């Protein structure tokens, strides 16, 4: 805003027109402070991503500095809001925020990932100039991965009448849904109503359930409560029951959403209108056969995902986040674990609308700091909250851990995508001292979660289960006794079996799996020189497993509910095997600064293993993908100059061919068929059982041929169980690879060629480097320069390469393995964006993006 | 890429080239590494793919030129061995240098005339050969968009050592007018060369037969007496064919003949050479004008620049042929190739289509124009170097004579070509005295009369109307030599004085009108105010200060038997010269993006006609009827004068028009008005119509059409046409919009391909017009929706266009805004037969899909 007045929506965007300064000496909380030389910024904003890399920082957190940042916004509150209540909401600030309003200190908030709020009412100047100030102190080292710094999530203002529904004030339960499904469904609601006026109110609620977007004419249930007197200055929980007439279920394939609207009446008139989003669905976890959704067995085909958005840094841009989910859905992913901290609300929103199941994790460490990170949340978890700290969002009577956990649950309690609360990750890993206190701390978190929300199972991800620690056994039983689910980090097949034998009562899953480490487009070796790693699936960390192995072990076992592979997307920091937990660079500078863990790189460009997962997980598409790229200077030659050719596919049978350079005739190289296996619960998977099968069982989840090198084309044909061809139009992946010429042309394409002109929406522009005939040159690293004209601007450039230290805010970047990305953002005026990609000696490429005015 | 006998005597050499843009590289060596260079098929324009820049000139569309290198490596078989080889260029713009296998063959300045190089002397038989062309379009070189590079076809000629010379056959029929119907005498002259090491005893067997074309249907043959021609020498062999009753080449029946020359040495045939011909004669009388084959004909002509719109300067045969087809439908029967030799392809189409061509060779002479220090003005008078082995025309004087005779040599037998034009406004936009021009003029005239005697020479002079002494002197020299004087931009009053003070001259409007209009713009009826949307009215009330509106320039010509005809500037819009936002130096005009193609065109660059097209159709095409109404009838596009009355204009050739109105929501039409034309007849017997009612316009020429002032209201304005006997003229025999209706909002695209089956040769095109219409199919008059094209199958997208001048969007993109409801995609076939699928899409609108068949070469 620049001015706040009636009638903005009850909750309105407050992202625009802030001023920013990086200084650990300035004191700028006074409204009369001169900030004329400060940067003007729109939020969300990350001030680590704009600073330089430095060897004096830590590899763990991408060698980037944190620091003390100040944010100021001056805005008018019109006289017409005089008797209204005003609050400011932060979906996240990393970290150690301090908030002032018109010179008065309101309070503080340590945790960089939980949402919080401040009432502004008591200090507001109605009919005047106002100044809100936020001091942020990301004092390093505070993180095991790249955190970023600043107000990296959206900010809103909430304006209401004196009588109003409390912050996150509606809870909905449907405890008999499974039985009532298709008929009248009982909704039990509880609504906190606050009377912040100087007279008693006679309150009735009018609550309505209707399809999202969506008018009240199409409601499927309503209720009006009996009159309840709420005294001046008091609040009350108001229980109500809605009978919902045959609601449509929220499922992965059809994620139906409803709006649940609460109108607060006092006397005869409506004073407040509160909406919350809801979906009808139920889940189950069973010790013997795993997970179910709405009464149907479902395998949790999941990824772990850190919060950052690549070249954008920590900024929680809704489209950036929506794009990640889309790319993951294409892989066959149906679930995300928010490692290791609450997600942005934007992710929750996207998963509600797209039909993705979320395991929302709240904490990494508990009351013991990890990896030498003396300023991490470990230092805060068990501290108390000062009585004059006015911060709002959760329970304030015990510790920060209770506040941040209940604050997170309060925000997302009605979101259908969220299926479990995860309370910790590897709590006893990388810390110092006794772990004798960890069972009691766990039981305490479990009790708080149960009392906050009875509708979902709680969990955690624990890596000492495989080591059989007593503390872990005790903690596991405690989860179970409270209807929770036990997540084991990095167990193999044999350990899954041991847990199941040793603990028959536990419902279990793979809460962190694989940790395969690969670069994109790397073929001149097949096993784990140039600060890159093979793209073949034969490279994992010592405690981890390659992708085929971690899946093979899960797919055979109905009692292992699912897997959350580490990770879906590469993220900034933890550049294992070049990681470092203290100060200083690893290997020669520039050192790898982002992860190798991801199936998809930071730019959103899939690595080869993407198509293995797709062949395993996506039953809505077929897959046929060949590696390696077929250029002499990128392949690996084994015995007899034979190259390992790998095919990932969900087909029943594959024929492999070769075409010589300059020929139009292909000859047959090989032919292989899979075997269908079926588990007791009815899950099916495919394995190769021919007599030339690999000696390692899991590698038979895919196909390998040893092919002599020669210039030309390797191509594949796919057949179903009835020996009918599976045509190219129905199949994803590279069904052929060919020897390319030298780089000659750029080829750009935008993912969405029409976007919203709201100063927020993004268009992602992939640029390929190709030869004269359009084949992507596999090792091309040509420097590409973007020229953006019209109603938008370049906000990022990326190539996903870990050792690339070039600025993400530059207008140019080297391609890596033939690809480079540019990200363009709209303005607040409708128009058109023209983007030209250029490289020396190559043909240029132009895309055209239209931007449309907000309805 | 290899040349094997018996591939045709002349074969298409367009495929498999390599190109790089660089003024630094030196790539004339066969060893030079091509591997990173772009791969291109000719013809090719490398200006059109570059970006617009305010650093360039408005005149030439704000596009750059630069240095382009072309490389082709190929193998010469032993299947040949000992034969003569030559490479032929129809055009390279400009300043070309040629190496072969490393040896510099020579250079050629002019970007518009054809040329050749013998490759025999430096060839590698049985081995590998590398031809290299360097192109240097140093800007500023042109008053309009030229393009750069090898923008016309390239061929190889492979012959025996004893062979007909290049363009080696000249045909004359001096007594055709008398002999017509009977035996017609053909006087031939053939250059025969003996590039062997021994003498040869030669006879010629020449045969004339109908095009396509067996010799069993010949109408004349001759065998010459044995001539001895020595080794290393050539001899002009005259001969005579007696043609038995040849069918004439005329506009309605353009009969074409193949004249085949066999060269015999001893018993056998050593070389066989063909040239296209047509039997026809013309006259220019100072009193009654022009005639073809004894019959008076009025030259209804347009000026046409070389480029093909979104394709740039590329002389694609189908793009060329489509232009002519569109002009023919307008009733045009003659084209002036302004201001430079045409592509041979354009001479081929007119030969076949029955269009009269005036082939102009030069713009400026030996004085450069418009600050264009690198135009042909600096080369015109230069001499040709002794070691410059470039072939085509005479080399003993200047480039002026070389390019002039090279053009005459290529097309001396073309039946379509009626005149040679030797310049255009030679004294305009130059510095210094003009004292020297009457001499330069007389020299060019002498060069032409000596080169080809069968055609009159001419030029286009804009200083006659200003009565310059030098123009009088030059016109007299024209006349003395059997010439015809073309005057640029004379009106009725000035045509008459010319006729009075110079009674011996035969004259015509060499350049006329220069009306300036956008396609589909109606919210103002004049260019009387200064525009603000970078467009101009579609009403014919807009022309440059030296020019005239279309009805006025035609009114003046039709009334005067002594003005043989007109060549309207222009038939089609072209890139560059974007008057009245033109600029002759560097920098942009008005706010950027600045207008970058012309407004002069009757038809826009995409081939969509402007409204005035149907005015000309009503004046010119006697094979169709015309009934056309403007404006479009939406409230936000019309212009309201007094009383909220909109000027409605009807262009028609009918005798009588009834004008109606139908209120929105009704099916009942009411009569608004009714008007009838009067027929007029000149001394020579030409007829035209003018309105002489009591409510006629006070300006006479505006009465060649009909106007009504009509109050605005939602609904449909429609028209009925009647002949002189009061019998209705049905819609099925009439062209134009005979109704206009208030549309709804844009709802759907309607796509259509002009040809639904094209040739799979990698050259042929299908033109896909897309209209933005409402739910009921009416074109929304101001629709500017961005349309995106998905091309799949045996073809590819090569251009997109909307004809809008200030639109700078790349012509190579797969999308473009429509302009005034219309947009077009050009698609090209591949060399494999198949099916092309093209889907047009736009946000919020229904899509439209067409399928194009492509069929193999037989
Ligand atoms: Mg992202
Ligand atoms: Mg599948
Ligand atoms: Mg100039
Ligand atoms: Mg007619
Ligand atoms: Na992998
Ligand atoms: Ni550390």
């Amino acid at each position: 805003s620049s001015a706040v007045d009636s009638k903005q929506n009850r909750t309105s965007d407050f992202d625009a027109n802030w001023k920013f300064m990086l200084s650990d000496s300035v004191q700028a909380q006074d409204p009369a402070f001169d900030d004329s030389a400060w940067q003007q910024v729109d939020l969300p904003h990350d001030y680590s991503i704009t600073q330089k890399y430095s060897q004096s920082n830590e590899a763990e957190s991408a060698y980037l500095p944190g620091g003390t940042g100040w944010y100021r916004k001056s805005f008018t509150i019109d006289r017409d809001l005089a008797g209204k209540r005003i609050a400011i909401n932060f979906d996240g600030v990393y970290m150690n925020a301090t908030v002032w309003f018109n010179g008065v200190k309101l309070g503080t908030h340590p945790y960089g990932y939980s949402p919080f709020s401040f009432d502004l009412t008591g200090n507001a100047k109605f009919g005047g100039e106002n100044t809100i100030v936020v001091k942020v102190e990301n004092r390093l080292p505070s993180s095991r991965w790249y955190s970023g710094s600043g107000i990296y999530r959206d900010v809103t203002l909430t304006v209401t009448d004196g009588v109003h529904v409390g912050n996150n004030g509606v809870a909905i339960k449907t405890p008999s849904l499974a039985t009532q499904n298709g008929g009248n469904v009982t909704m039990n609601l509880t609504t906190k109503v606050a009377n912040d006026t100087e007279a008693a109110a006679n309150i009735t609620l009018k609550q309505t359930v209707f399809p999202k977007g969506g008018k009240t004419d199409a409601a499927i249930g309503t209720v009006t409560t009996a009159s309840k007197s709420i005294a001046a200055g008091a609040s009350a929980d108001v229980t109500s029951t809605i009978t919902a007439a045959s609601p449509k279920l929220w499922s992965i394939k059809n994620p139906n959403l409803y709006t649940v609207r609460t109108e607060v009446l006092n006397g005869d008139t409506v004073l407040d209108t509160y909406d919350t989003e809801y979906g009808f669905r139920w889940t189950g976890f069973d010790a013997t056969s795993g997970f179910s959704l709405n009464g149907e067995k479902v395998k949790l085909k999941g990824v772990s995902m850190h919060h950052d958005q690549g070249s954008l840094g920590a900024v929680a841009n809704r489209r950036a986040i929506e794009r990640q989910v889309e790319i993951l859905q294409k892989m066959g992913v149906n679930s995300i674990r928010t490692t290791h901290n609450p997600a942005a609300k934007a992710l929750i929103d996207v998963c509600n609308e797209k039909g993705v199941l979320v395991v929302e994790e709240v904490f990494d460490m508990w009351n013991r700091s990890k990896n030498g990170n003396t300023e991490d949340y470990g230092k805060w978890f068990g501290q108390t909250i000062a009585g004059d700290n006015a911060v709002l969002g959760g329970d304030k009577d015990e510790t920060w851990a209770k506040f941040d956990l209940t604050s997170t649950i309060n925000r997302d309690r009605n979101a259908p995508s969220v299926i479990m609360w995860s309370l910790g990750n590897e709590m006893m890993e990388g810390i110092s001292g006794s772990v004798s206190d960890f069972p009691a701390t766990s039981a305490k978190l479990v009790a708080w979660t149960k009392a906050a929300d009875s509708t979902r199972p709680m969990t955690y991800g624990d890596n000492k289960i495989k080591a059989n620690w007593n503390e872990s056994n005790t903690m596991g039983d405690n989860l179970t006794a409270n209807g929770g689910v036990v997540g084991t980090n990095y167990s193999d097949g044999a350990n899954y079996d041991k847990i199941r034998t040793t603990h028959p009562s536990w419902a279990i899953y793979g809460s962190e799996t694989a940790s395969a480490i690969n670069s994109r487009g790397i073929y001149n070796r097949t096993t784990g020189s140039d600060k890159q790693l093979t793209s073949y699936d034969n490279s994992a960390v010592g405690w981890g497993a390659v992708a085929s192995s971690a899946w093979y072990d899960v797919v055979q076992r109905d009692f292992v509910a699912g897997t959350y592979v580490w990770t879906g997307f590469d993220y900034l920091g933890e550049p294992t095997p070049w990681n470092g937990t203290g100060s200083g660079a690893v290997g020669s500078w520039p050192s790898p600064k982002n992860s190798y863990f991801g199936i998809v790189d930071t730019a959103g460009f899939p690595k080869d293993t993407y198509y293995f997962y797709q062949s395993q997980w996506n039953d809505d598409v077929h897959t046929l993908h060949i590696l390696p790229a077929w250029n002499e200077n990128v392949v690996a030659k084994g015995s007899g100059n034979k190259v390992p050719v790998v095919v990932y596919t969900d087909a029943a049978k594959v024929k492999l061919y070769f075409t010589p350079k300059g020929s139009t005739e292909k000859r047959l190289i090989g032919e292989k068929s899979f075997t269908k296996k079926t588990t007791a619960a009815g899950y099916t998977y495919q394995v190769y059982e021919g007599t030339d099968k690999d000696s390692t069982a899991h590698k038979n989840m895919y196909l390998t041929w040893n092919v002599p090198w020669a210039e030309g084309t390797i191509s594949a044909e796919a057949y179903d169980e009835n020996n009918r061809l599976i045509p190219e139009g129905s199949t994803e992946g590279n069904a052929s690879v060919t020897t390319t010429g030298k780089a000659a042309k750029l080829k750009a394409d935008a993912d969405r060629k029409t976007i919203t002109a709201d100063g927020k929406d993004l268009s992602y522009i992939e640029v390929d480097v190709t030869d004269a005939n359009g084949h992507i040159v596999p090792d091309a690293a040509n420097r590409v320069t973007f020229d953006v004209k019209g109603a938008g601007k370049l906000v990022g450039v990326d190539n996903g390469s870990s050792p690339d230290h070039d600025s993400y805010q530059a207008d140019n970047r080297k391609a890596f393995s033939g690809k480079v990305l540019a990200i363009v953002q709209s303005t607040k005026e409708a128009g058109e964006i023209t983007v030209t990609a250029k490289a020396d000696g190559l043909q240029s490429s132009t895309v055209k993006i239209a931007t449309t005015a907000v309805p």
